[PDB]
């Protein structure tokens, strides 16, 4: 019709911010923000694992142009972020992030 069911969507119109890829910490809370260039609809953020499990990340709406997504990066190698918007993977998705950092604490 005219006002209701819509065809295409605005998924590619999304930019990731404060996203850790080479500075993640195991057994530690890690959240990131998602910039919106004026794309409305639905937001989906889940964490994938090579073990065959799919966890759900906490998604809270703070700003009409910005969002927060917390997740616990716990894997045995590399993680794979999956972002969906109105049924479509945004640009540069999924995203890759290597957990770990060059250093020793203790």
């Amino acid at each position: 019709g005219s006002s209701g069911s819509s065809g295409s969507d605005d998924a590619r119109r999304l930019t990731v911010m404060s996203l850790q890829e080479s500075g993640l910490k195991v057994n530690q809370p890690a959240s990131f923000a998602i910039r919106l260039n004026g794309a409305k609809g639905k937001i989906d953020a889940k964490v994938h694992s090579p073990s065959g499990a799919v966890e759900e990340c906490h998604v809270s709406e703070l700003e009409p142009d910005k969002y927060a997504v917390r997740f616990i990066p716990h894997e045995n190698g590399v993680h794979t972020i999956d972002v969906k918007f109105n049924g479509s993977h945004v640009v540069g998705s999924p995203f890759k992030v290597r957990v770990g950092e060059p250093g020793q604490a203790g």
